[PDB]
């Protein structure tokens, strides 16, 4: 394959606000989900939550500083929806407008693209109060807050993306209970994951309407390629349910195909209540796909688990991370099965990274040398994949810092610069400047 990207690739590092920011209770602030849940005790590892994190409400400066070390061109980061409207549904808070605009101004200042998440798992706590992504009064008001947004902000950011992992949000979040606000029902879940994808899609026209000027609209996806263990009608079988669990649930409706029926027929009576007028509203078109890429799933029939009844059969000879397998040919995989079998284009790597016991070491790096054959591996990769023709615009590391790692609490440091969470100092890792290094020679 190739080794140059296009000179006008995007080169980026991504956040999110809950997971960096601090400040919960600042400048109007109103409660989230994951406030009210990283204070349940028990339910984040290490007994942190995201009262300080990084403190990038105030040191957002800092984290500008960085991208521009490491010669970024964007920065793909979330507006917490409880900053914006602190009730959920209800008045804005001008001051929370304020504060990403003059983020923003600081970024375009610097060279650096905004790539803004409007959604990123921040549910305001009144919401789910009522529901939250249970309720379809949940998906109307995500669209009004999504218009207030775009009606400040859009004339200075182009690029947006509705939500972040609405799979997370839903499966995570009300059907295993592992991520905010914590429910175990299916049904809950697959409700969410409908009024998730209907949100999107009236945000999507909310925010047409009240742009100021043309707006690239994407929505940002976790997806897992899924491999048989074996070729058995069961093994194959669990590959597609898997599949059809993670990836196809959200694809199909998103490209106007409505949900698989396959998985309808799996779900049953769990299923969601999905009418034609809800699925128009769902395949809203958009300007691109966010991809985020970690892992494979290499799947082995397991009908006594819970649903999709698949489990992972383990690979010792792969390297494994702190936390995932390593697999980069999954990303060529995934990316051209979205080239030719599915209509989004262009196409962004909107998260991409690994987490990793990093320490500093006597001498002030961070050798973190896992993290950077990673990142050459996985951008080997995206040239193939843009050898194949796939319309790859950009990349964005996760993350530019240690953060907030969700159940994991600041446990888990996936940056490729280095957070010290008593100082808040960040460091560049040896990884951040390998990366720093490459772009320079792109
Ligand atoms: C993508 O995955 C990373 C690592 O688990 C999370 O920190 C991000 O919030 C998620 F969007
Ligand atoms: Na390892």
């Amino acid at each position: 394959a190739g080794e140059r990207f296009p000179a006008d690739f995007v080169w980026g590092a991504a956040t999110a606000a809950y997971q960096i920011e601090g400040a919960v209770r600042e400048d109007g602030r109103g409660v989230s989900i994951w406030d009210t849940f990283s204070h349940t005790p028990g339910k984040i590892a290490d007994g942190t939550t995201g009262d300080v994190a990084c403190d990038s409400y105030h040191r957002y400066g800092e984290d500008i500083g960085l991208l521009n070390a490491l010669g970024m061109n964007a920065y793909r980061f979330s507006i917490a929806w409880p900053r914006i409207v602190p009730l959920g549904a209800g008045p804005i808070n001008q001051a929370g407008l304020d504060h990403y605009s003059r983020m923003v101004d600081a970024l375009l200042g610097a060279g650096l693209q905004p790539f803004v998440t409007l959604y990123h798992w921040d549910l305001p706590q009144p919401l789910e109060d009522r529901l939250g992504w249970g309720s379809r009064a949940t998906a109307t008001v995500f669209a009004e807050y999504a218009d207030i947004v775009v009606r400040q902000l859009g004339d200075r950011v182009t690029h947006w993306a509705t939500l972040n992992e609405p799979w997370c949000s839903a499966m995570l979040g009300y059907y295993l209970g592992v991520h905010a606000p914590g429910h175990t029902d299916l049904k809950r879940g697959l409700e969410a994951s409908h009024n998730l994808l209907l949100g999107h899609g009236l945000a999507v026209q909310a925010m047409r309407a009240a742009a100021p000027q043309p707006l690239q609209i994407g929505i940002v996806l976790n997806l897992t390629p899924t491999y048989p263990a074996s070729d058995s009608p069961e093994d194959v079988a669990a590959a597609r349910r898997f599949d059809g669990f993670v990836n196809r649930w959200f694809l199909d409706p998103l490209a106007g195909r409505g949900y698989p029926q396959d998985m309808l027929d799996y779900y049953g009576a769990a299923a969601p209540q999905a009418n034609p007028e809800d699925l128009t509203q769902i395949a809203a078109p958009l300007d691109w796909l966010g991809v985020n890429y970690y892992e494979r799933m290499r799947a082995v029939d397991a009908p006594d688990a819970s649903l999709p009844q698949a489990q992972r059969l383990d690979d010792p000879d792969l390297p494994h991370t702190a936390d995932r397998e390593v697999y980069p040919e999954g990303l060529y995989d995934i990316l051209l099965r979205l080239h030719n079998d599915y209509p989004f284009r262009p196409l962004y790597i909107t998260e991409n990274g690994c987490a990793l016991h990093d320490e500093i070491a006597e001498d002030g790096g961070i050798h973190d040398g896992q993290r950077q054959a990673f990142f050459e591996a996985h951008l080997a990769q995206l040239q193939r994949a843009l050898a194949a023709g796939v319309p790859l615009k950009g990349y964005f590391a996760w993350s530019l810092l240690d953060n907030f790692e969700w159940a994991m609490g600041l446990s888990m440091r996936y940056g490729i610069c280095y957070t010290n969470f008593e100082t808040l100092e960040r460091r560049i890792k040896d990884s951040g400047y390998w990366l720093r290094d490459f772009i320079a020679g792109q």
